[PDB]
């Protein structure tokens, strides 16, 4: 992929992270907690997960950005709609409004309904997110590989704006602790 040049600097917004969630001063890392982090409620919070939305948000053009996603046994990354749901159990699926690919239990998947199975050799430790807002694609690349695609989706009906979509994963297992890091362009 040549999609570098198209680089956005996201940065995270506190005000949608679940309450157990450490942003860091300069909104380029999140991590898990281990308890709630004294802050109080609000309805933008995802209340059921480790989730966390980009303060950008995305109606037009191409955006390219990059994840460290080094030592984590779980998580979720890609895009969603502004509009999506924050509280209670739901689905990451395109007719839920997100676009999105997991790591879970040692294997990765892309958040179609039902889930896809990707085919990866080289386990990524950093992950490049491409939307092409006209066209209708999100595409994701692993860097540690030297840019190769894992997933396009295609015909995304995004169906309002966009916002870059976080998810540390639960640490019951003590290995899942790492954060999450907008890496520098
Ligand atoms: C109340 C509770 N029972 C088990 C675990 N937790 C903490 C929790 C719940 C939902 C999301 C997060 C995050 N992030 C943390």
């Amino acid at each position: 992929h040549h999609h570098h040049h198209h680089m956005v600097h996201i940065t995270l917004d506190r005000n949608t992270a679940n309450s157990w969630l450490i942003i860091s001063k300069d909104r380029r890392q999140v991590r898990m907690g281990d308890t709630h982090q004294n802050v109080s409620d609000n309805k933008e919070r995802f209340s059921n997960y480790p989730m966390v939305l980009g303060a950008q948000r995305f109606s037009s053009g191409k955006m390219y950005w990059e994840v460290d996603v080094t030592q984590k046994e779980a998580w979720d990354l890609g895009v969603c709609r502004d509009s999506v749901q924050r509280k209670g159990q739901f689905s990451l699926s395109p007719e839920n409004g997100f676009w999105t690919i997991w790591l879970w239990q040692d294997s990765y998947e892309a958040g179609t309904s039902p889930q896809t199975t990707l085919h990866i050799q080289v386990p990524p430790c950093q992950i490049g997110i491409f939307v092409d807002y006209e066209a209708g694609v999100v595409s994701f690349y692993n860097i540690t590989d030297h840019g190769s695609l894992i997933y396009t989706f295609s015909e995304c009906v995004f169906a309002g704006p966009l916002r870059p979509f976080f998810n540390v994963g639960f640490n019951y297992s003590g290995g899942n602790a790492a954060p999450l890091k907008l890496c520098p362009l």
